[PDB]
């Protein structure tokens, strides 16, 4: 469970990428996003995200994604 800033979230898709304190980005999708309602993030804010092995294509998915 990483915490880190996204750098663009596209909801028209449901895909979007996040930062943490290591250096590149993560995978993430609305298929990972963990939340109660709108998934639906913001450039700049802050979210948390769970990179796993088999679950995005480069690898590092965010399987477990918060709003921060």
């Amino acid at each position: 469970m990483k915490k880190g800033t996204v750098k663009w979230f596209n909801a028209e898709k449901g895909y979007g990428f996040i930062q943490q304190e290591e250096g590149p980005d993560v995978f993430v999708h609305f298929t990972a996003i963990e939340a109660d309602g709108f998934r639906t993030l913001n450039e700049g804010e802050h979210v948390e995200f769970e990179v796993e092995p088999g679950r995005g294509g480069k690898g590092p998915q965010a399987k477990k994604v918060r709003r921060i």
